[PDB]
C-alpha cells in the first residue's frame, strides 16, 4: 500500500509503483539505508545514499498529503527534501541550503549494488574505476592499460538531463530538469557517476569545486528525481509541480516566476547558440532556434545578466530584469570580430574542438596510450591539418607548440596574433615570439585551484591574449610562430603549469 510505516529507527516509504518500490530512510541521520526495487535490495549496505557524506544527524519527519508523501530532514544550515507519489517509482528530492556545506560542494550520492548495477550510462566505463590504481590523485586509475576516472562520466549542463546506472535487470537514471542553484553556467560539467569497486555511485552535483567560474548559489537546489525502472529508460519529462503545495523552503513556483523571450543574431550561424541569464540567486540557459528564436526557462523574478554565446563563445552580453507572470521581451545580438585574416587555427567556439585529442580528452587522461602525441608539433598552414595541432599546451610535456606559415607581400604590413584559450592550470599563459620579435609576457590569470584538463574538462575563464605584430616583423615566404606556456610554478608531466586551446588566428 501506498504509505508510510515508522518504526523507531526508520521510516519506511512505499510509493506503491507497480514494479516495487520501497525505500527505508534513517530517522537519526536521513540516510537511505535500504531500497527494494521489484522485489530486489539495491542499497549499498555499508554505507547509506545521501547528501554529500552523510548529514549525521537529522531531524526527521515523514507527512502523506493526498497522493504525496514527503520526508523532511533538517540540519542547522541543509534541509533534504524526498518526495514520492502514488504509483510512481520515483524518488524526487530538493536540497534547501542557507551555506554551503563544510566540504565546500553539495552532492547527492546514490551508492547502490554494482553486482546488479555494473554499467554507466550514456558514456560507459570510461568511469569505472574498479580495480584501478591510482595515477593522479585519489580520483584518476589505471585499470589495465586504460585511463578511468568518475570525471569522465561528466557532461555540459545544458545536456546533462538524464544519466543512469544499470544492470539488466534494473536501470536507475537522475533526471535533472532545475539547475538554477547550481554554478558555473550551460557548460559546467561534473561527476555523474562511478563505479568504483565496492559500488556504484550515481550523483548529481548541485556546486562543487571542479573548474568552478562562479560563487555558490544557495536556497532550493533542484527539485531532481531518481527514477528507477526494471529494464526501461524513462523519459525526462517528469511534472515535479506539485512540489508547489508541500511547502518546500525556497521553493518558488510557476506563478511566481517569469520569462524572457526574444531572438538573437548576428553570430555564427554553423554553431549552436545559447542565452544564458544569471545573478547571485540564480541561473538560467536555452539553445536558441535556428532562427535564433528563444524563451528562456521559468525564472525567479529580479535583474539579471544576459549572455549570447556561439559554442561556448560569448559574442554579446545585456541586462534585463524578470517578474512574476510576464514575458520580458528582450532581443540580443553580436559576432565575433578579428580582421583580415591571415591564417586562422579552430574555430572561435570556447572549445578545442577539431584539435588533436580534444575527444578523447572528454573521455580519458592525457597519459593514455591512446592519446595521439602530444609533440612539441610542428603546425604548417596549408598542410598540417587541425587534428595535428594540440589541445592544449603544457610547460613541461609539449612546450612550445610551432607553427610555420606563408605569407605574400601584401600581408607583411601589421597584424594581431590572437591566441583564444578556454582553461589555464597552474598559471599556464602563451607568450608570443613571431620571427626575430617576441610578445609581452602576460601576467598570470585568476587561478581556479582545480584540475581539469586531466580530468575530462576545458571549461574555464576563456582567456584570449593579443599580441600586436609591427609592421615588417611578418615577412614574404615562410613565417615562424613559437607559442610558449609561461608561468612561475612548476609540476610534473601533465599537472605542469598549462593551457587549452580555443583558437589561435593572425589577422589584419
Ligand atoms: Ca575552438
Amino acid at each position: 500500500a501506498f504509505g508510510i510505516t515508522t518504526s523507531s529507527s526508520a521510516y519506511v516509504i512505499d510509493t506503491n509503483a507497480p514494479n516495487q518500490l520501497k525505500f527505508t530512510v534513517s530517522r537519526s541521520s536521513c540516510d537511505i539505508t535500504s531500497i527494494i526495487h521489484y522485489g530486489t535490495e539495491l542499497q549499498y549496505s555499508s554505507q547509506g545514499s545521501h547528501i554529500g557524506s552523510g548529514l549525521g544527524s537529522a531531524t526527521v519527519t515523514a507527512t502523506q498529503s493526498g497522493d504525496y508523501i514527503k520526508v523532511t530532514c533538517v540540519t542547522d544550515t541543509l534541509t533534504q527534501y524526498m518526495v514520492v507519489h502514488n504509483g510512481d517509482p520515483i524518488i524526487h528530492m530538493a536540497t534547501y541550503i542557507t551555506a554551503e556545506p563544510s566540504i565546500g560542494e553539495l552532492r547527492f550520492i546514490a551508492r547502490l549494488n554494482s553486482d546488479l548495477l555494473p554499467n554507466e550510462e550514456p558514456f560507459g566505463d570510461v568511469s569505472t574505476t574498479a580495480d584501478g590504481t591510482a595515477i593522479e590523485g585519489s580520483d584518476v586509475f589505471l585499470v589495465g592499460s586504460e585511463t578511468r576516472s568518475a570525471f569522465y562520466s561528466s557532461e555540459r549542463f545544458i545536456d546533462d538531463q538524464r544519466h543512469c546506472i544499470a544492470g539488466d535487470a534494473h536501470r536507475v537514471c537522475m533526471i535533472l530538469n532545475q539547475y538554477e542553484s547550481s554554478s558555473g553556467g550551460p557548460f559546467h560539467r561534473d561527476i555523474n557517476s562511478n563505479n568504483g569497486g565496492s559500488y556504484n555511485a550515481l550523483y548529481w552535483y548541485m556546486n562543487s569545486g571542479h573548474v568552478q567560474t562562479e560563487s555558490y548559489r544557495m536556497g532550493l537546489h533542484g527539485p531532481y528525481s531518481m527514477y528507477f525502472s526494471r529494464s526501461g529508460t524513462p523519459s525526462t519529462s517528469i511534472d515535479t509541480s506539485f512540489f508547489a503545495d508541500l511547502d518546500i523552503k525556497g521553493y518558488v513556483a510557476a506563478s511566481g516566476r517569469g520569462k524572457v523571450a526574444g531572438t538573437a543574431s548576428g553570430a555564427d550561424s554553423s554553431m549552436d547558440w545559447v542565452v544564458h541569464w544569471y545573478n547571485d540567486a540564480a541561473q538560467y540557459w536555452t539553445y536558441t532556434s535556428s532562427s535564433g528564436s528563444f524563451t528562456s526557462p521559468a525564472m525567479k523574478p529580479g535583474t539579471y545578466t544576459m549572455v549570447y554565446y556561439q559554442g561556448e563563445y560569448a559574442v554579446a552580453t545585456s541586462s534585463v530584469t524578470v517578474s512574476a507572470g510576464s514575458t520580458t521581451t528582450k532581443n540580443i545580438s553580436g559576432s565575433v570580430k578579428t580582421g583580415t585574416t591571415i591564417f586562422k587555427i579552430g574555430e572561435w567556439d570556447g572549445q578545442p574542438t577539431g584539435f588533436r585529442n580534444a575527444a578523447n580528452q572528454l573521455r580519458m587522461h592525457p597519459s593514455d596510450s591512446r592519446m595521439s602525441s602530444w609533440g612539441p608539433l610542428t603546425y604548417t598552414v596549408g598542410s598540417s591539418a587541425l587534428t595535428d595541432f594540440p589541445m592544449a599546451v603544457f610547460k613541461s610535456v609539449n612546450n612550445p607548440v610551432t607553427i610555420k606559415f606563408t605569407a605574400t607581400s601584401a600581408q607583411t604590413g601589421a597584424a594581431t596574433l590572437r591566441i583564444g584559450t578556454t582553461l589555464s592550470f597552474a598559471g599556464g599563459r602563451p607568450q608570443a615570439t613571431i620571427n626575430s620579435y617576441t610578445g609581452s609576457a602576460p601576467a598570470a590569470p585568476t587561478n581556479l585551484d582545480s584540475r581539469g584538463v586531466t580530468r575530462g574538462a576545458y571549461r574555464g575563464l576563456g582567456e584570449v591574449y593579443d599580441v600586436s605584430i609591427p609592421s615588417g616583423t611578418i615577412v614574404a615566404g615562410t613565417n615562424t610562430i613559437t607559442i610558449n606556456v609561461i608561468s612561475g610554478s612548476s609540476g610534473d608531466t601533465y599537472l605542469s603549469p598549462n593551457f587549452i586551446f580555443d583558437c589561435v588566428e593572425l589577422f589584419q
